[PDB]
């Protein structure tokens, strides 16, 4: 199964925080490069990315999935990070 990903939270899909999953809830991904949110952008078949923002950083409650590989579909499986989780807000065009 791949990872598939998406844009929770924005005013449209086109933007938002982004989520994650494979066989799976969706969860949070959790990061630390355009690359990765470009791939995110056009999967939504959304235009590129324009902007995108770390969230959360510093705040022990927060967790998601995590992918040890530049590109999300280039994940075999995704790890759990249960604090400490930076998610990422992204912006695409339109």
């Amino acid at each position: 199964p791949a990872v598939e990903s998406r844009l929770v939270g924005g005013s449209s899909i086109c933007e938002g925080t982004v989520e994650v999953r494979q066989g799976a809830q969706w969860a949070a991904l959790c990061d630390s490069s355009s690359l990765r949110w470009e791939e995110v952008c056009r999967e939504q078949q959304c235009g590129s990315v324009n902007s995108y923002r770390v969230l959360d950083a510093g705040d022990p409650t927060s967790r998601g999935l995590f992918c040890p590989h530049q590109k999300l579909s280039q994940c075999h499986e995704l790890w759990e990070r249960n604090s400490y989780c930076k998610k990422v807000f992204v912006t695409c065009q339109d």
